[PDB]
């Protein structure tokens, strides 16, 4: 096994409170909540109580009941059934680093959760219709991957070692674990082709319903099907000095005291050129 | 708070019976029936019972039943997880007014709730996969929305005046709500840019998986990523005429009186041209 | 009424034994198991109990503990909600027969449901996202189908047989329903239309995110929007005769003893030319 993004944080911060368990509960959140003492949230006091939304309708009620005004996000409450949610520190989602202030939907995290990706930068936003999935192979009469079901031990080796000799990589075999970098934005209806891709370049942008099929490089802002680029981010020296700065690596106090220098492109330019 | 798509309902018909749920209730239905009294349902009679199917599953079952052989939809029954739904009455959407005969799906509401959109017309029929999303800053050296989490009040401050001055409307900001009108199809997987569409006119089509990046005109039928018009509707004249008809606005007399006008494109011509 | 994906598989595989419930359970699933002794799922042992999932997520819950080391899926667990899951053996699905070894997701069963398929075809492997939906009428001055929902008997009759005389088959109506092939492929975000497709070839690959407007002829790789082929699958020669040995209507043996005939695409040739 492995923690969940709920138990990481409570790991953080729940320091001996009772669970609040806002909403109907699920048998895998209670297999979570099972070393501490939890309870159908009533009355809550944050000073005593830490809240847990099971589901993401099930917060926007709490939000919504006076309660929750004393209540800080992730620092008092978080939703359970969010395993892609940003968090203001780095986090941990199926052995794949994920950075702050970022956040993802339910086919990434099911990417997660098959390998085929190694990290997500910081400040990177993906929406929730994305999807990532890997190809099958095509060097054999089928293109079926469950047909795997009805191999035995025999079947199944002569199949195992054809795959993992493969230029084209199916099922993410044979290659590195796609990587994301930081300030990444990923529109909806969008796809990465976990078979080809290994790096999206920090900072770089998928236009919506775009279907990358090969690595996108830094900053490359990128919408059709299949993805070509249509313009890029900044110039080309902007880009090499983003790489060394790492502004997306700072503290908060770095970012608030630099404040403008992200607000504006080229003023950042005079100072980290 | 304002009302739901449920509570609309019930004031118009629930008429003091007791609301028998269908289903098992979550938190956010179980606040909205508080004021009611109100029971699992068991044996239902639609003289005294309204019944609420929790969810769209929780409906089938309940239609599958002999007991709701005798309940009419919307005056007995209703879906509560299901804030997207036809009605036969003009309702309201999170301050949005959506015409009668007018469904959607969860990310539509979703773009509702964010305001993204100021009214949807009669009779449209927008598929539940359909997304409506805005554009983050393309004018700052980053992209990322959440960053604005770890800023204070003073970085605040800076960078939210900075999207207001701004000419592509990120953020749907400092422009007007969407607008859609009526007799609109939108397919699957479509996308309308809510940072850049202020109006899409009525009876557009959208095709599924289209990429609309800017207003179609009334009855452009569009497809393709983006979504450029391969054909239209109807003749120039006759859209002009059924802009001052508006047919959509009819009552439900006048459509069974003049079936067979709204049946054949150019028999309606004769009567109204 | 008719038999669901679970009520199909207990019917085979119950044997007498309990069924033990892993989750909270649905009204719609209470009623299923209605005939049946079953209970909250505590110790289990599959001599004496089956287990039933009720969501996926329920389902890696029971999957992580220790206990389910001893259960074997199909014959000992199943998945409630997921009546477009793969068997071992073929099944029906709104009387769709659909064979072994194939998935789908939510769209396609949608779409058997309204009887837009005639069959699904053996190891056929259909992504979760994937959509089939008909196309709405084009000859009339509207396009909104829950109109329909105000019309009398008078309009309903004269509503209905103009659709029933339509070359365009608008709902799939005067149309034969769709028929997928065995060893297909179809990619995330793609889409067939029902209302123009009434087969796709056995073998062939639906690219990601293309939208099918037209038959698909056998092992025809198809990418972009709309639909049109960049590669086939294998020579013509070999089409033909993959159609006649019909691999996957084998028995397990059968691919068990000519394993390396499917994993080599021209050693199968060799066999069966
Ligand atoms: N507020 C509407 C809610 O949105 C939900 O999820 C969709 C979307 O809104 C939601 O928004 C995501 C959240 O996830 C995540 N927790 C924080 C992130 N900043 C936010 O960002 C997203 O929505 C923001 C609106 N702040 C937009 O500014 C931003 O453009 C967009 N990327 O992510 C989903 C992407 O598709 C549900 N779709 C809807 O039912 C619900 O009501
Ligand atoms: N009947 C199948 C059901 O469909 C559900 O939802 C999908 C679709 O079917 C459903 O259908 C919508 C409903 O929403 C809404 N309440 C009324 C509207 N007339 C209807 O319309 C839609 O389905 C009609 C089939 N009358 C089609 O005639 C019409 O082309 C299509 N726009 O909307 C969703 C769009 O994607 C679930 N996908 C599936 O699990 C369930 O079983
Ligand atoms: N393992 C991740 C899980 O995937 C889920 O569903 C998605 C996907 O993964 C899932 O996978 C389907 C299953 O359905 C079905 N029961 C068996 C089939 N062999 C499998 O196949 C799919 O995933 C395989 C990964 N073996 C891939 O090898 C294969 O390329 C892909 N078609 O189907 C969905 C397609 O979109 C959820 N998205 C995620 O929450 C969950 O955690």
């Amino acid at each position: 096994g492995m923690k969940t993004r709920l138990e990481q944080v409570l790991e953080r911060y729940l320091n001996g409170r009772e669970v609040a368990v806002w909403g109907v509960p699920t048998r895998r959140l209670l297999r979570a909540l099972k070393p501490f003492k939890f309870h159908t949230a009533d009355r809550v006091d944050p000073q005593y109580h830490y809240v847990v939304a099971v589901t993401d309708d099930d917060l926007t009620d709490f939000l919504s009941d006076e309660q929750s005004k004393s209540f800080q996000y992730a620092n008092d409450y978080l939703t359970f059934d969010d395993e892609g949610g940003e968090l203001p520190f780095e986090r941990m989602c199926f052995n794949v680093p994920v950075g702050r202030q970022t956040y993802f939907g339910d086919g990434v995290v099911g990417a997660c959760e098959n390998g085929y990706i190694k990290s997500i930068g910081q400040f990177t936003s993906i929406n929730g219709t994305a999807e990532i999935h890997a190809n099958h192979q095509l060097n054999m009469t089928f293109v079926s991957d469950d047909i795997q079901n009805f191999f035995n031990e025999e079947s199944m080796a002569v199949f195992q070692e054809k795959l993992r000799k493969d230029p084209k990589h199916p099922y993410a075999y044979s290659k590195e674990p796609m990587t994301i970098g930081s300030d990444v934005y990923i529109g909806a209806h969008a796809f990465i082709n976990a078979s080809t891709v290994t790096s999206i370049g920090d900072g770089a942008i998928i236009g919506s319903g775009a279907v990358v099929l090969e690595n996108v490089p830094p900053f490359a802002v990128v919408v059709g099907v299949p993805a070509r680029i249509k313009r890029y981010r900044f110039s080309k020296e902007m880009i090499e000095t983003l790489l060394r700065v790492k502004w997306w690596d700072w503290s908060i106090e770095e970012i608030n005291e630099n404040v403008d220098a992200l607000i504006s492109p080229e003023l950042f330019m005079k100072k980290y050129g």
